[PDB]
């Protein structure tokens, strides 16, 4: 089956309102850009971001003007005719908007309560679906917790009936709307509603995660924002998810999250794996189509995993614009951060950073030694191990964020589509490295194991294996004279086949 | 408040089919043996054992004489005369009938089954009570399964109801029926059914921890039984409650059982502060009257921690009686275990031994350099620890197995009355030493603590503290952005 290209489009209220295509001061990406053979390179084109309102409806920034919204989604939707199966989603959320301090948070929370404010909402994004043409609803709030949970989900089985519905009323079988949502791409932000995983893929086609911001100015040490797999050189973290409510035992706590780990794009789409009911084809692994960037590196190493003096708060609290050739932060007001485009055009402009590559992590990253600056982003090169990953562990496909920050070409789309379409493009060969593989292994992604029945009457010696239940179970002590199952003698380690 | 001396009195069906307190090769330890001044240093006698039957009904061993069982009970409640504080309780189990593969095991998991099982159960119960003149009732099942935990507790909730009915009934409001369990003494046992050790202990007076038996044949490394503390240099173990159905996150769980660790007195004590709802009051340290036996041990550091060449089966699988100067061995056919009138006999009788003593685990033991012999025991000087902790810890007293292993001049049981009530006797100087004490933190042991009331919108840091619902919180991790008890990167670590 195909593999999902979701290419999130964000574009600020600021730009709708003043859009044109032929002014790259005001709208640097205009859809314009995307041409048919672009257009026939992407699955699905996720616009963003609409929000939910105080009145718990989904919306757009009032701040917005309607008429150049309709527009902007129309050149969007337009794109459809060189592409039948392009799909124009919306995305609900985003940072700003959903975050536990964001402006809209308490809509996120507050929507998802009751039947009756889940009903209205779900409603409402019905409405704007198809008010405005969108193919489908992608929720983006970062993130539900607690007992905020459960109302999403709520939220997001009655969001995927109605949807159903539609796509009977409106013959959309051939195309039917979908529903989606982005997924946190770290342990941290993952273990808020970890626990009920399955639940929430359940009325999903994809989950999209955010395997990117693994690292930044954020964190104490310079590292790769989006490695593949681990470096040992390269910082670890306590695995949060092993407070995440499961009800495991500490053994398989301990056996499903190891910790200190390696934060990967791998432990982020294992850790879902890990999980029952969690269908590998539904998991969409994100990428970024932007770098972030460190100052006070160190040298000795290409500025890896390096003390810095780069300020972590937002927004940016100084003036002072030290990445070196990136225009794009001034007129942005952020040294931190540079999509691909102007990280390229930096490259370029032979300003004195050295392209660099790491082989575990299977990333690049820029190495200013003379100014001691440090860039963690992603390339056509790095997005070809991905690729690849993506095919090996059969995910639905990729995701990435965002569009409007590709080249003018569009080669890193163009790229994605290419590893996993192009006739002329073999990875058959492509050596995925050494680098560290997450491998915890929780009650939910047990292996097949081979053990004796249990024999009632008997006692067991420490380490002793038996097959009980459907499942293979090992004593963590001797003398053991209690049967496998809810007592704590026993630990459950493979499945019977 | 009185410290509880809760003296458990085994008496075999034979002793009793064959009661004589006047031949001590018959009955070693009749009655009588308790004269008013010992009635006067117990606060209860628990008579053992009585079975569960196949009725699933509380009842005595079936080949028992009750007319001379009767008369046995009889002489215990007389000692009531001298003492009106005195309670004989009779203990329903132990190890033999109610173990896993024990002759009465099906009993005790079918009668706790359901609501109508156990209301016979514990009718049967009170009706024994009542019956032979008894003052309460005490629970040894070594040990209810997980799943059979909820019954036990159901059950243990009915006796409760008709004890208290009975207390009424007959004016005991001076004296009120008791009930109570010998409880796990060590985390594997105690794991079991430790996640809801609050629901089991609601309805007791008293959960007498059978803190002992830490140590034996059965484990590959001499050590001692009942160690007050924990030796370094020796062996150390699983720490199994990180196993229970706690349903805690791995920080949780980490910090509460640390593993390995110790397998000690303070250990276990500490493991059921560690839960919330279980009373200190009602902790009850049980030590051991007698001691236990090794051979082939080797030299080096008095027989501890040492590998031996002990059969661990039960029965003793030969003829070997092999413990030097132990004729009660030779008796009850087995030489791995001595009651401390016997060991005080052989220490007496030089026959080789050496009284040795560990500092840090604060405990004797003997040591046979000729054979190779080493025997773990309790006495009057560890008793004075483990008497100074009670105290310190605010249990609700001592218990011990059992009152006819001790000595004919009762030493260990006035040392333990000694230590609790003798206006003379005092430990104040006493130094509890530098033996490993038990770390680990639950929810019921929380440290007081003093933090800024968290602060609706604000982010933490990791590492952060927080005064919330009555509890102070710190941040696992940072940018913390919502409030404890919502955003699991908060961990309770103290109170007020
Ligand atoms: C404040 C506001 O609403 N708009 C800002 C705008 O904010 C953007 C940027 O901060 C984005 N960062 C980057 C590197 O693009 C940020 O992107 C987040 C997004 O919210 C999350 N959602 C996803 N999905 C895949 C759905 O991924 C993440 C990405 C980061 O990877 O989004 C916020 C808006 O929430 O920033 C611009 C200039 O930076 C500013 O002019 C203004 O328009
Ligand atoms: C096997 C039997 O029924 N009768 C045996 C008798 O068995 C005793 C002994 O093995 C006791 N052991 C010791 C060291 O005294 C054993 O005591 C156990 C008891 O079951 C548990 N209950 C408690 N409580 C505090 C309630 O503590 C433990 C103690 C060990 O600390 O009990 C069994 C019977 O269950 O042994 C004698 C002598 O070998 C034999 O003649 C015969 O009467």
């Amino acid at each position: 089956t195909r593999k999902a290209v979701i290419g999130y489009y964000f574009i600020p209220t600021n730009q709708i309102n003043n859009y044109t295509e032929t002014d790259t001061s005001v709208v640097p990406f205009p859809v314009s850009n995307i041409t048919p053979a672009k257009a026939k390179q992407l699955t699905h084109i996720n616009f963003s971001f609409l929000d939910i309102n105080s009145n718990l409806e989904c919306a757009w920034d009032p701040a917005t003007n309607d008429a150049k919204a309709r527009d902007v989604v129309n050149r969007l939707t337009a794109l459809k005719a060189h592409n039948p199966s392009l799909r124009i989603m919306f995305s609900i959320g985003g940072w700003y908007y959903s975050n536990d301090l964001g402006v809209s948070h308490a809509n996120y929370v507050n929507a998802v309560k009751t039947p009756a404010s889940r009903a209205k909402f779900a409603q409402s994004c019905v409405r704007i679906m198809k008010d405005y043409g969108f193919d489908g609803v992608d929720i983006d709030w970062e993130y539900p917790q607690a007992a905020e949970v459960d109302g999403f989900i709520a939220a997001l089985q009655e969001i995927r009936t109605l949807l159903n519905q539609q796509t009977i009323t409106d013959g959309r079988q051939a195309l039917p709307y979908q529903l989606t949502i982005a997924g946190a791409g770290g342990a941290f932000f993952l273990s808020r509603y970890y626990s009920k995983l399955a639940q929430i893929v359940a009325p999903l086609d994809y989950i999209n995660l955010m395997t990117y911001d693994l690292a930044g100015p954020w964190e104490k040490v310079t590292n790769h924002q989006a490695a593949l797999f681990g470096d040992a050189a390269g910082p670890t973290f306590y695995n949060a998810l092993r407070e995440a409510n499961l009800g495991w035992s500490w053994e398989e706590l301990t056996r499903a999250f190891p910790s200190p780990f390696s934060l990967t794009v791998d432990a982020a789409v294992q850790q879902h794996l890990m999980m029952e009911g969690v269908p590998s084809a539904k998991i969409v692994m994100g990428v970024p189509f932007y770098g972030r960037a460190f100052k006070g590196v160190s040298g000795g190493n290409g500025g890896q995993y390096s003390s810095h003096s780069t300020p972590g708060e937002d927004p940016y609290p100084s003036t002072d614009y030290w990445l070196v050739g990136c225009e794009e932060c001034v007129r942005d007001k952020d040294p931190r951060i540079a999509s691909y485009r102007q990280l390229e055009q930096m490259l370029q402009g032979n300003y004195g950073y050295q392209r660099l590559w790491n082989d575990k992590t299977k990333t690049p990253y820029l190495y200013h030694a003379q100014n001691g600056l440090f860039v963690t982003y992603d390339d056509a090169e790095s997005f070809k191990y991905k690729a690849k990953y993506i095919k090996q562990q059969q995910l639905g496909g990729v995701m990435f964020w965002h569009l409007g920050q590709d080249n003018r070409n569009g080669d890193l789309l163009a790229a994605l589509d290419r590893y996993f379409n192009a006739a002329d493009y073999d990875d058959s060969q492509l050596d995925m490295g050494t680098g560290l593989r997450y491998t915890g292994v929780g009650p939910g992604n047990l292996p097949i194991m081979t053990a004796p029945a249990y024999v009632p009457g008997t006692t067991y010696a420490q380490g002793a294996l038996v097959s009980y239940q459907g499942y293979v179970w090992q004593t963590k002590w001797g003398y053991i004279t209690s049967a496998p199952g809810s007592d704590s003698a026993w630990l459950k380690v493979g499945r019977v086949a």
